[PDB]
């Protein structure tokens, strides 16, 4: 198992990073500190999330330290969807720039494939709950992307949670000039995502999983709500190879070929999941992995159902 992924922007992305979301602004940059200490070398990160300047402190400390250099970094962010705008792109990516402390970013991507109506509001809604949209389409926001790429703002560009017809209408969008690099997507046992992978793969578009651990601190949880966690049949693949089940839920997507980001502000478990490369699941583990699927989604916001552009009614 090789650290790091080649992209078909010719750079190399650690396959292992570490998630940010949820991770609180007064935990998070020691965690951050922590995980760069301990090997990680990329770090997912986004504006949404509220915390951009204080993983931007722990970056710059371990920089400033001489703990690792910029060129060994990935840094990761994504353009909110009220920033869709065309005029409001590179401000949007500049900001998180000077949040994150850096000159570049590695990878750039849009975070959903739907734009809001820009305002201080991260989820702008009418009086009765249904997000506001923007009149923006994909293929321009796409086009202001590549504006980033060519004023060396960011070194690659890509998207997250498009389905497949999206991935198509930006691989066909007319004059293209530079493909996603990545798409980065909910993955893990209870949503194997086996036909968006493989269309990405095939295109030449790396993967990135997302909450691979199943978000067990998202903050719409339910009580009914799968576990993955908990499962009996994970807990037992585990056991069998002397390693925890968040271990096992960590080295699965890595051996589909993707990158994965599990998200913790605690040094023990920072360090825990980074001991992913010491162990293999066999064929029959992971194809019993894939077995468990359930098409469950962590993020499925209700409130923009309606976007024209909602990227889960389709298949895949
Ligand atoms: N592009 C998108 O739309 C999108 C959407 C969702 C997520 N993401 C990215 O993906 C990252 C990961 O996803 P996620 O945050 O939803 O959830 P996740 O990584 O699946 O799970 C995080 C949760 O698991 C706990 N945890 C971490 N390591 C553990 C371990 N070894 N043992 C037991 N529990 C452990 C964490 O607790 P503690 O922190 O308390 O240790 C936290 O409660 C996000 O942080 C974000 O960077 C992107
Ligand atoms: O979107 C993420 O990266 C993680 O989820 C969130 C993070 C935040 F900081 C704030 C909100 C969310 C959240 O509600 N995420 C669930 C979402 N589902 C859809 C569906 C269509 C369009 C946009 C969204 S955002």
């Amino acid at each position: 198992m090789a650290s790091r992924i080649l992209l078909n922007n010719g750079a190399k992305m650690p396959i292992l990073g570490l998630g940010t979301w949820k991770s609180p602004p007064g935990q998070v940059t020691e965690a951050v500190k922590v995980a760069i200490d301990v090997g990680y070398r990329h770090i997912d990160c986004a504006h949404v999330y509220q915390n951009e300047n204080e993983v931007g402190v722990a970056i710059q400390e371990k920089l400033r330290e001489q703990v690792v250099k910029r060129e060994e970094l990935f840094i990761v962010s994504k353009l909110w969807c009220t920033y869709h705008e065309k005029g409001l792109v590179k401000g949007a990516c500049q900001k998180t720039l000077s949040d994150l402390k850096l000159d570049y970013l590695d990878l750039y991507l849009i975070h959903w494939p739907t734009g809001f109506k820009p305002g201080k509001e991260f989820f702008p809604l009418d009086e009765s709950g249904n997000v506001v949209p923007s009149d923006t389409n994909i293929l321009d926001t796409w086009a202001a992307m590549e504006e980033l790429v060519d004023e060396g703002l960011v070194k690659a560009i890509g998207i997250s949670n498009f389905n497949h017809l999206q991935v198509e209408m930006i691989l066909n969008k007319p004059g293209l000039k530079y493909k996603p690099a990545v798409n980065q997507i909910e993955c893990h046992p209870y949503l194997t995502q086996e036909k968006l992978i493989q269309y990405c793969q095939s295109k030449g578009i790396v993967v990135t999983a997302y909450s691979p651990l199943g978000s067990p601190d998202r903050p719409w949880a339910k009580p009914e709500d799968p576990s993955l966690l908990e499962d009996p049949r994970i807990k037992a693949i585990a056991a069998k190879h002397n390693k925890t089940t968040a271990q096992v839920l960590i080295r699965f997507p890595m051996q589909r070929n993707l990158v994965v980001i599990p998200k913790s502000v605690t040094p023990e478990r920072i360090a825990e999941n980074f001991k992913v490369f010491d162990f293999e699941l066999s064929s029959q583990d992971m194809t019993t992995l894939l077995s468990y699927n359930r098409n469950w989604r962590v993020c499925a916001l209700l409130s923009c159902t309606s976007h024209k552009d909602y990227p889960f009614h389709e298949e895949f």
